[PDB]
């Protein structure tokens, strides 16, 4: 197990090559398994450093995580600075020893596919004429929980305020140093800043990261989310510039027999003019390509199998790698998924929604990395073939869903899910989410304080 440092989740295609060859010729898997925190693992690493560092890249003492970027943004303009501002926050942050891991995110509304919420840190872009002129901070989230551990929970960032691009560092630092200082000194369970947050308290916290940046924060300015989904297929970004993003199912790139994916990714990086994005959902983006260039790309990716058509369901749906890999995993995830989004799909198909979809996140544990704690449908690994059901949250991902059914089947899972998709297909009204529409409807309360009110 390798994880690589990759701000952005921006990867060259001379890198890309690179990391191909490796996976293929040195790991136990021959896999790439592009991560929702926008990087890439091998698994079953049996040097990666000199190939790594030779293509300039590197491996992250250092709690430092992965800092995620918007990747596809509408306004195609903004993600050029706010990338080179995703990146600057990373090397900043790179060696003080934090109590817990800490995860960052630079957010281009109204994308929140980065999926703020389950992150420490987050800077909202906002712009005006098409320039970035500051960030408003969302402080706290997490979404690590211990089974019947009443004291641990989910919990989405509270804002703090607005700064102008001049003082991102300082403010930066500034709450990476009082998490590091408050944070929870005899507990590793408690020590998230999440839990810091709640025992001081956001104003306590503020105040103290206010004075430490030598700046006072200003009232947040507007920003709205739409979705967290990737933009699959092309869109057109600036310039002549097109971006093919291709969906990837769990994010594992292998070669399989008639869906050369791994290959096809490798002619592509060859003949590709830009780089590659690795999106927080998975997937994968060929970005800047020329116009003249699409017919030529798109070749490829249909040959290999990369543009099979998915269900919508599909494409939103996400997994941890739970087993075979991982030595906390306690049901299936990325290995449960296609077979349960083929299942959901046909459920979708009957009650007439196959054009909808749910984000429905599989997680193999409650450590929580497949973010089901931030889904409209979460199953949280419990016990082999056993999860426990979680409904509520919202497309946005500003919701903790609340524990619906517990320690269950697939099963039982499929027909609590038949039934419910079923009464949202013909009750919902227009336009209107799975996980609202359960909350609307009173299957499932909502969670609105979740260090007080996630557990029943
Ligand atoms: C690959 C990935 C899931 C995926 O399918 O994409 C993953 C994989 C692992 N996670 Fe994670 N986590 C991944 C995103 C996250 C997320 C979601 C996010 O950040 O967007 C969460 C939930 C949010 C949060 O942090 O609160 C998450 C919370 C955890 C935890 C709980 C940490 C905590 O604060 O309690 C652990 C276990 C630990 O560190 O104690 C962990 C541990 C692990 C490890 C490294 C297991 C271990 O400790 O040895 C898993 C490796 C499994 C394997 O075999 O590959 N992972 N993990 C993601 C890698 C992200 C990255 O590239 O850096
Ligand atoms: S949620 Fe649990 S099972 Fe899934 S990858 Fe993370 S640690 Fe492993
Ligand atoms: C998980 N890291
Ligand atoms: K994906």
């Amino acid at each position: 197990l390798l994880r690589c440092r990759l701000p952005g989740g921006v990867i060259t295609t001379k890198q890309w090559q690179a990391i191909d060859k490796f996976a293929g010729e040195n790991t136990i898997y021959g896999s790439i398994r592009l991560t929702n925190r926008q990087t890439f693992q091998f698994h079953g690493i049996l040097p990666v450093h000199q190939m790594l560092h030779s293509v300039g890249l590197d491996a992250l003492n250092d709690m430092n995580r992965n800092v995620l970027c918007t990747s596809n943004p509408y306004e195609s303009q903004l993600h050029a600075e706010a990338y080179e501002w995703a990146k600057k926050i990373s090397e900043h942050l790179l060696p003080t020893y934090l109590p817990r891991k800490f995860k960052t995110t630079v957010v281009i509304p109204p994308q929140n596919d980065i999926d703020l919420h389950a992150n420490d840190m987050n800077f909202v872009a906002i712009a005006e004429n098409g320039k970035l002129v500051g960030f408003n901070l969302l402080v706290g989230g997490g979404l690590s929980i211990e089974h019947g551990n009443k004291k641990t929970y989910a919990r989405t960032a509270s804002e703090f305020g607005y700064l102008p691009l001049e003082h991102t560092l300082a403010v930066a630092e500034a709450v990476v140093t009082t998490q590091r200082d408050w944070g929870n000194r005899t507990d590793r369970k408690n020590a998230k800043t999440k839990y810091t947050l709640e025992r001081v308290g956001v104003e306590t916290f503020k105040a103290e990261v206010e004075r430490r940046a030598g700046i006072k924060f200003e009232p947040i300015r507007p920003y709205e989310f739409t979705g967290r989904g990737d933009r699959i297929g092309w869109v057109k970004g600036i310039d002549d510039n097109w971006h093919l993003t291709l969906f990837i199912e769990n994010g594992r790139i292998l070669d399989y027999p008639a869906r050369p994916l791994k290959t096809g990714l490798l002619e592509i990086a060859k003949i590709h003019k830009g780089d590659f994005r690795i999106t927080a959902n998975q997937n994968l983006i060929i970005a800047g390509v020329p116009e003249s260039e699409k017919a030529k790309i798109e070749k490829i990716a249909k040959e290999s199998g990369l543009m099979n058509a998915v269900t919508p369901q599909r494409e939103n749906s996400m997994a941890c790698v739970s087993f075979p890999t991982c030595p906390l995993a306690m049901a299936e995830a990325e290995r449960f998924l296609p077979s349960f989004i083929d299942n959901i799909d046909n459920l979708m198909a009957k009650h007439g929604v196959s054009d909808e979809h749910i984000v429905m996140r599989v997680t193999g544990c409650p450590n929580g990395c497949g973010r089901a704690m931030l889904a409209e449908v979460g199953l949280v690994g419990k016990a082999p073939g056993r999860y426990n059901l979680h409904l509520g949250g919202n497309r946005i991902g500003t919701r903790i869903p609340r524990m619906y059914k517990e320690n269950i089947t697939e099963p039982e899972i499929l027909a609590s899910l038949d039934e419910l998709i079923g009464r949202w297909a013909k009750e919902r009204e227009a336009g209107e989410g799975f996980g609202d529409f359960t909350v609307r409807a009173g299957i499932i309360r909502p969670v609105l304080d979740p260090a007080r009110d996630l557990w029943d």
